[PDB]
């Protein structure tokens, strides 16, 4: 009945649509593990052909974010520069935060190219220390068993933050910020969920990790680009030069 409770479903509808596999999908897959001569055959790619298949899924993960934000409720009513801001700060948080949907906490492998894999499988990349904090993250988030509706709402809220460098219309950021947050707290209660808010990642941790793997993704990029049609050109234009 309330605007609240229609916050609610809309993000959640947004999210499902947007979300590429369905949880359960996941999950039943989960027996599939990639074996060692799978292993050694990505481990012996090139690390140029194992960049082309990363940054491919990377892209089309994003895509899936730009489509996210364009739904949520007021995002497409902000000026493009805030959309931009938004959207260049926090997309790629989005994708590692929707990453532990695909990650098993149990033996440590990573849903990729049709089956579970651990972090040697990118061996190739050479960025171990980067694809291992990746990895560790997922396995924090994986402890919190996030729901499907509770993913939705903190994505929701990952993007929209008024605590942007570079909003012009902060306010405006702000009011969207406030209704969602009340909409997530809100679903909290109604769950009996409200413990998860003490375990969630500190703000600080997720844009760190963020700036680490949005900066390898440019050292690579420069290295050996890939061309991609844009869901969002002003977005595309401020990270592809
Ligand atoms: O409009 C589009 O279709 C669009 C596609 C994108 F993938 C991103 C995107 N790629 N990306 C990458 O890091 C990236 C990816 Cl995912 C693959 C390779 C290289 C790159 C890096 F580094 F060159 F930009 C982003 C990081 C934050 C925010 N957005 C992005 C942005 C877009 O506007």
């Amino acid at each position: 009945l309330t605007e609240i409770e229609h916050l609610v479903q809309s993000v959640c509808k947004s999210y499902r649509e947007t979300c590429q596999l369905r949880l359960e999908d996941l999950l039943r897959q989960r027996s599939n593990i990639f074996s060692r001569e799978e292993v050694t055959g990505y481990q012996r790619k090139s690390m140029w052909e194992m960049w082309e298949r990363c940054a491919h899924h990377l892209t089309e993960a994003i895509q899936y974010v730009v489509e996210f934000a364009k739904r949520l409720s007021g995002f497409m009513e902000l000026c493009q520069n805030d959309q931009i801001v938004l959207l260049k700060a926090g997309a790629m948080e989005v994708v590692l935060v929707r990453m532990c949907r695909a990650y098993n906490a149990d033996n440590r492998t990573v849903f990729f190219e049709g089956k579970y894999g651990g972090m040697e499988l990118f061996r190739a990349l050479g960025c171990s220390e980067l694809i291992s904090s990746i990895f560790d993250f997922s396995h924090s988030l994986s402890a919190l068993h996030f729901s499907e509706d509770e993913i939705a709402l903190y994505t929701a809220l990952v993007l929209i933050n008024a605590h942007r460098p570079g909003l012009q219309e902060k306010r405006k950021v702000e009011q969207l910020q406030y209704n969602l947050e009340l909409a997530f707290h809100h679903h909290l209660h109604k769950t009996h969920r409200q413990s998860i808010l003490a375990k969630l990642p500190p703000k600080g941790k997720l844009r760190s990790l963020c700036s680490q793997h949005v900066e390898r993704l440019q050292i690579f990029q420069h290295l050996h680009p890939i061309v991609v049609q844009a869901a969002f050109p002003p977005l595309y234009k401020e990270l592809f030069s």
